[PDB]
């Protein structure tokens, strides 16, 4: 705190779920076919349009509909397409009881062994559900895994506005590389993949982001800088890119620091969260009425 404007970075969820009721159809004309388990996960898709996101909105709409449920072959136009799956539970008192944390624990989990492959693919979402198909009442709650490994690692930053020339190359990089949701500077100040070999030496990452609030942004952040901390251990300062389509993308000159002096560094822990807020603000399921 003595560099003015150095602050701590905050984020913002992710996503906000929206599900309509095309989709709660499927999801009851595909449970009729597996009423002998006590439970299933099933992929979805959704298509992720980060160029019109209302005004209204603070981060991206997740839309389930119908389609989620389906094999994804092609890109729409202007949309980036997202992975997930829904875990649907047979048992109400399964649903409710299941512990969450462990849950989401285990989902970032696998959000995490990809990322440390490829970082581009640490990114998911689960829905949760309980569909009771007599009242035509369903429970969902939708994870969106993020993890901060080490957790006890903070990133402190300040405006970096010398680097604002970018965004827009940014911007369409991202357009075009639409499976990617981190891109690097190589040691020419070209922008290219993320590769763990490069940005030890140019220190400058940029990242698809998925918020809209100023200044903050999506806590999916956490996902990639605990893949980064990973690839490039000894990393401490570099430049941090927030893209975004509209006029809200900012640079950033980041540093990291641990606020737990008797850390482990060889067997770090790793906080997650992620869990959607209802529509009360509460950390619980929402429920639906369709009948």
């Amino acid at each position: 705190g003595s560099m003015s404007s150095e602050r701590v970075l905050s984020y913002a969820p992710a996503f906000k779920s929206f599900l309509d009721t095309s989709f709660f159809q499927e999801l009851s004309r595909l449970k009729l076919d597996v009423l002998k388990l006590d439970s299933t996960c099933q992929p979805l898709t959704v298509n992720l349009d980060l160029h019109n996101i209302p005004k209204s909105a603070d981060q991206v709409p997740l839309f389930l509909t119908n389609r989620s449920f389906e094999k994804h072959n092609n890109k729409r136009t202007n949309e980036v397409p997202l992975q997930g799956s829904i875990f649907n539970f047979n048992v109400l008192d399964e649903f409710k009881n299941l512990d969450k944390q462990l849950f989401l624990h285990q989902r970032a989990l696998e959000c995490w062994e990809d990322g440390i492959k490829d970082i581009n693919k640490c990114v998911s979402f689960v829905i949760i559900s309980f569909a009771d198909l007599k009242k035509y009442r369903f429970y969902y709650w939708l994870g969106v895994p993020c993890f901060q490994r080490p957790s006890s690692t903070v990133l402190h930053v300040r405006p970096e506005p010398s680097l604002k020339g970018l965004f827009s190359k940014c911007q369409k990089w991202f357009d075009v590389n639409y499976s990617k949701w981190v891109c690097i500077l190589d040691a020419d100040d070209e922008i290219v993949n993320y590769d763990k070999c490069i940005i030890r030496k140019t220190k400058v990452l940029a990242i698809r982001d998925t918020s809209t609030m100023e200044n903050v942004p999506s806590a999916l952040t956490k996902n990639f800088l605990s893949v980064l901390q990973y690839d490039v251990p000894d990393l401490i300062d570099f430049k941090l890119l927030i893209i975004r389509q509209n006029e809200g993308s900012f640079a950033l000159n980041a540093t990291f620091a641990s606020i737990d002096p008797q850390s482990s560094s060889s067997n770090p822990d790793m906080k997650v969260s992620g869990w959607e807020r209802n529509v009360q603000g509460k950390l619980a399921p929402r429920v639906v009425d369709l009948s």
